């Protein structure tokens, strides 16, 4: 431990910590969730303070020395090299203030190991305020969750969901409207409106980020850029997608917009919902499909991935359709303290970004990581009961429809009757019951009795 | 009362609807509540356009068909907004205000002598599944683009005039609800104008999607029974017919049926404009406080007397119908996506809900922006000279005395004009430093709040 | 001209509908918020009738006013609380958030009634004498509320509660494959299943009954902002008292404290979590039901509905209830929304927090109600079916851990799947029948009814 | 040699040499790398009193050799006492029983056993009479009773206490209401914090009531709920080890066992009472930090403490973002809640992580502002009662003399001409027979009208 001294009092930091004064105070002022920022804020914080110091230097602001300092020591942070480094609670003052005052002092201390005199003030926040900073960085990081992480894993599971309503074309099986039995399906027209689901989901995402990539740098204190250079946002934004190739990213439409409100946020956690409600159905319907072996609808076999129970001997559970539903319950609520947040604004500035910040970027995780393992783990090994599926179908009170004009709906429902009494297909009740004769062929009851040809399916 | 038939069922003696309708009445008395004339429309306009595409192509008898359509668009015009009693809380198909729809068409019909089937003939092609939902987002689509859109226009046009009337209306900035550097009133509802723009940005975006209708995909979304075209070509009629054209068949028919994520979708833009309604109808009744207590910025137009006991009070109530219309449209939403995730297989089972949350949240939205543009927003006046005396007072503008005088002085000039409530120039007038290092036209430029505000500077014309 | 008459007000004057029994407050209202086109429900206006009948009464009582004009109000606002004039009650509930504009459509249609029977009432003076809009309409509000939940959805609930019980009775030894996470497990009765169902009900009038001593808390005495100012300092206690007595309702009080009471419509928020819930028991209960009776070729086929419209019947009153659940849910968020955003002396959400909260009292109680009578009492259970499917799961293995222990135990289930074989056969053909473990072992411990420990 | 091999029903798995956990630990620790957090230190600590509790009852019944018994109530003993905790690394997002977490408790148990020479089989020794079923839901319910009663109601007691104080200080501290954010008749101070201390206090009424339900425990239900492969007893007697260790007399077997597995309503509804005081505290911080606003744009109607280094509401600020978190969490909560299925509700770890962060929130924001905000607030007396006298609706209690309407033109001219109220009943030659000016100035003194009652 070393000792600090701010105006005014005496503060302990920890030796190896290369944080200062006022991220230590931040420490003890707010010790309520134990949690601090995630890997992608601590990025995106360090991206916005070398593109600022690159600005400020490209303006003849900063000494080229003290920028090629923030500059070189912002790119570790930005490269996650010191996401221990960063202490402060998510529960902090609301406009992010201690996590970019943080920033400032991480690259101060590293950048005085290599011989360099940085204020973390008068340097690290040159033309930078304590509210136009930290919304910045986080829709920074929403961006890019977005654009280089969600969609691609999202198009991965598209593709699984796809790969297999092609693969499953042909295989036919009852519909379940009211969980009632229904008119045949098959198991790919049901993976091709998963797939659908999945597809409008990126479409919903790429749909937010003409405000999603909205950045509020440059707009200081108010949003009236005072104390900056009238140009430093469309400067900083540039040199952010120069180096990223986010190209997404954008200088605000409105400056007061961009720092009263975090509309863009609740729009984005919108899509994100909406992706989460459409994950739930298709994952609910890959555990009830999967269902059994005995007792359940035993359509499909998920592939095992882990003993299912420490008590019942050689279960097998849907567990990675469970981790898909509890994440989109995650998302839900989430998505819910955020609208609450940016609902709650006041005058010039919303003042709940940090507890905003972690909600969207925690959603846009979840979403990504369990998705690409519901397609790799899950989607892409399913099997299904074929013969099983095409028994049921075959076997269906819904189906005795196209009999009617052939024998009468009475005879075709007697049929039905007797078929589900005796657990027989349509097609052997009907040769049963002596049906077959100049009325009615056995090649026309085939053709009548056509379950595949009764779901529709586009030949290929 | 009527007797009919399964039987027996008593129906009122004016009622057209008949006797599975009555039976859902019978079975439901959950909410009091049935469908609004919106749904009640969408559902005219359907019957119509299926009855004429089933015309089209020859399988339903020109007559027949001509009964059906002119007895829709009664229901379209809103004739019979009181024949269609069920509760909302339903079949979660909607299958029965589908019966409730053909069975009224059918006693429309045989009033002008002409016999229909509710089921064989007015929905003839049609399923209990793909009309409910396709009717639902007919309506969602037409309160979108025909009410929301323009009602969150004027309201956009409404404060972005009022930015331009206020251009040089300076005061102090609040951060944290702390004193902060200069803006202008304009710069203000400039932003408030953007929220609403953005918000009209929001719901042009889910359009493609809610747009989408399941009609011709029948019982599961494989369009068994009904002709393989019926679906473009019953959307072909609607568009024509109504303008609306958002309107388009399905991208994939299963999804249309098993889900109803367009709803989900677009009630999340619903959710950000009430984010957005909120935050600018909360500023305005803070601005509006007072008189003598609050923060008096400006004043709102008197509506109504504010106290039955305080006399003379009056109070910001058109914000409180904002702020309130936006708790409910997040209560709706919240309603809507529990509805939307929990489908299975082939269909999804509430929409009878997911419609009644969605239309009024629309409905609500609509009719609380054109009253908050034309009661509130419209009438907002300025205390111009007392706002720019607090600006001109704030210890946020001593900065630009700092290559004048220094920190150190000017943070004195500020604690001065605090203690005895002056402006800034007052104060660094009583200190004495106007002299050879400071004219008092030099401090003039230097406290100019307006130029620290930063306005955009017009041209000249 | 002859279709409007002139009213006014302390902001001017305003034309009326000419039959219209409210004056000048109410017709500016009714210009001031044409938003959602639905107003005051029957209850809510019950409940300010007797509110305000119940005010002169105690006015009447300490002489502040004249026992003519006490008489005049108590009769009007008992037609008001009859419902013999809820279309004189055209206010939007979006209006003004303290209730302030249907305070005062009490008030002057009180008033005009009084005034066809020959005496005069000042709307503010005489009909609101010692009240506030900001005490009288959350006391109004908390009134449906206590009275909705106590004579209402708990009766509702214990109907419910009573169905469910009863089955779990009846189907006592009606054995079944339990099933966790979808998938087959060990022995289960149908009656152990709806005891479940009994105790979640059971369990809901439990936090319906807890949050009645601040559901019942009564903001009235009050007056403006808490502090009772122009009302005599008992007018709380003794309002509170007439109002006991005419409703029967013990559980309505006078706050705890005055201020909060009035910043704060906490109670409401309190009492829509139980609501919520309840909703969350109810998408359980339905939800299992639906699926138990689903299929019959492509569901499990457990169990039949009754028949409501008009065998393959769509389960289309579990519907109602999961779309009630849903609805509560949604109207719990907007009645919290409101809760948090109060300030200072006064919570202004108030006619949407009312809405919200005695909707979701009327639709938990009329589909518990329903799904009472109307599905849970006539189902009836496929026991044959049932049997098969408990005997058919291959974790009844699971008693035998004990004896083989979990790994051979598992690698029987294994082989008897893939063999298609009974669990007791496979332990025979694996060569289990042994030292550790007899035939008469399995027949006590595969009892599939006797392993459900009934 | 970096790694060992384990096993399991269902094959062989490559094990981190070092790691106490084994087989099935590691297919979780690849099957669920979602949110990158796993347990608490109070849901680990839970798990580890579980499954010492069970050990001993098993031990008690002769059920389990004890000295297989006294390896696993020491090792449980460890993991309870937080010596273990980074040999728990399953995601929270895992399967929905807690399967994996359990099995992670029993072979990290088996593992420290083994050290010690005692061979322990992790399913049919550390789990014997168990599910994953009831004691996951058991372990949970545990760590949210402990953190409702031994944290959380303790937490808002100080707070409460602290309004309650200045509630007292500011008894006679008069200013004006506000309603609709607009000016009202006189209240004090002191009133308004005694209705934040009471919402407080309200709060703790609504936890205490749902501890009936929340302190229900599943554990004896086994599976399904039918107590398969478990003692009749197992539960009643686990139970009594528990209450006995802990001390939390809260904690009690589930009213009927089928319930407490199929469902998670004591957390759905504990929940809400959280929530309620995440609504409750949204208002006393709002209040707070807008009568600190200013001070030249603002109310400035009193000062808080400076913690960082003009002093912005940085506590106020905190608490409504937690408060934010909790009603989001909430949310969470009652979905998972409402979707369980037959005999098992497969939402449990979510619900645990949510729960059991809302419980912490509340707990340690709640000292917080009460130590660093509220206990160090200072009134601008002056100002407070300047404030009170300008507002125009004291008026109000003029009604019974000059009537609504009258009182409503004075309330008006005051307002224009820029004068008190007692100045404009008297310019509107309104004393009289009906109002001397002795009466009118008795009742404009704002103190009185606040009607303060007497200590
Ligand atoms: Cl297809
Ligand atoms: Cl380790």
């Amino acid at each position: 431990y070393r000792i600090e001294h701010d105006t005014m009092g005496e503060v302990r930091v920890p030796a190896k910590a290369l944080w200062r004064a006022q991220t230590q105070r931040a420490v003890e002022n707010f010790p309520i969730s134990g949690r601090g920022l995630e890997r992608t804020q601590i990025r995106a914080l360090g991206l916005l303070k070398g593109a600022c110091a690159q600005v400020n230097s490209d303006l003849g602001l900063l000494a080229p020395e003290k920028a090629d300092a923030i500059i070189a020591a912002a790119a570790e942070i930005a490269d996650g090299q010191h996401d221990d480094q960063f202490p402060i609670d998510v529960f902090q003052t609301g406009s992010g203030t201690s996590s970019n005052m943080n920033t400032n002092e991480v690259i101060a201390s590293i950048a005085a190991k290599g011989g360099v005199t940085l204020h973390p003030n008068d340097d690290v926040n040159m033309s930078q305020s304590s509210n136009d900073t930290f919304p910045t960085a986080t829709h920074i990081a929403a961006t890019e969750a977005a654009v280089a992480h969600l969609i691609p894993a999202l198009q991965q599971l598209h593709d699984a969901l796809a790969a297999k309503a092609l693969d499953w074309h042909t295989v036919v099986k009852s519909g379940r409207t009211h969980l009632m039995d229904a008119v045949p399906v098959t198991l790919g027209q049901e993976f091709s409106g998963y797939a659908r689901q999945i597809e409008a989901g990126i479409e919903r995402v790429r749909a937010c980020l003409p405000r999603l990539g909205e950045l509020a740098i440059g707009g200081t204190a108010v949003g009236t850029g005072l104390n900056a250079p009238d140009d430093f946002g469309v400067r900083v934004v540039a040199v952010l997608v120069a180096q990223t190739g986010l190209s997404e990213l954008r200088t605000a439409a409105n400056s007061f917009e961009a720092q009263a409100a975090r509309d863009g946020l609740v729009e984005a956690s919108g899509a994100l919902r909406t992706i989460a409600v459409s994950l739930t159905k298709i994952a609910n319907d890959i555990r009830w499909m999967g269902s059994g072996p005995l007792t359940g609808l035993a359509e499909i076999q998920l592939p095992d991935l882990q003993p299912g129970s420490s008590i019942m001997p050689g279960k097998v559970n849907p567990v990675l359709p469970e981790a898909v539903t509890q994440v989109a319950a995650q998302v839900i609520g989430n998505d819910a303290a955020i609208a609450w947040g940016g609902a709650n604004g006041a005058f010039e500035l919303n003042v709940y970004i940090p507890m905003m910040a972690r909600n969207i970027l925690e959603s846009f995780k979840l979403l990504t990581n369990v998705s690409r393992l519901f397609a790799q783990r899950c989607i892409a090994g399913l099997t299904a009961n074929v013969e099983h599926l095409r028994r049921l179908a075959e076997s269906s009170p819904s189906i005795v429809t196209p009999l009617n004009s052939a024998i009468g709906y009475e005879e075709a429902a007697a049929v039905a009757k007797q078929a589900l009494k005796e657990r027989k297909t349509i097609r052997q009740t009907v040769i049963d019951r002596g049906l077959i004769g100049d009325r009615l062929s056995i090649e026309d009851l085939d053709r009548r009795l056509d379950v595949l040809a009764m779901a529709k399916a586009e030949q290929l």
